[PDB]
């Protein structure tokens, strides 16, 4: 749901995202701040695009998961977009991993290279109390 910044640090560390694919949770948490404000239920919609963002990392339902009746959904994460907004973060993390597993990495969302493009984001997870 709508949690705080420190919760996101332990949330990704509990799943194993802390220091995954060469990136650190510090960059992953700084993105969730502007992406959904540390909110898993946060989801964006589309106007005739068949791509609804679902999850704390805003994942569209046309190239990552399928919400239910989305034909464009490629099912990259292979799951339900609705689970990404649910309290369970496993779908948000499992689908987020697939997004960074590509050659782009953590550069899929523009908000990451706008406020965290190779910036000092270590303070986001450093000093949380894990």
């Amino acid at each position: 749901k709508v949690f705080e910044r420190c919760e996101l640090a332990r949330t990704l560390k509990r799943l194993g995202m802390d220091g995954y694919r060469g990136i650190s949770l510090a960059n992953w948490m700084c993105l969730a701040k502007w992406e959904s404000g540390y909110n898993t239920r946060a989801t964006n919609y589309n106007a005739g695009d068949r791509s609804t963002d679902y999850g704390i990392f805003q994942i569209n339902s046309r190239y990552w998961c399928n919400d239910g009746k989305t034909p464009g959904a490629v099912n990259a994460c292979h799951l339900s977009c609705s689970a990404l907004l649910q309290d369970n973060i496993a779908d948000a993390v499992a689908c987020a991993k697939r997004v960074v597993r590509d050659p782009q990495g953590i550069r899929a969302w523009v908000a990451w290279r706008n406020r965290c493009q190779n910036r000092d984001v270590r303070q986001y997870v450093q000093g949380c109390g894990v």
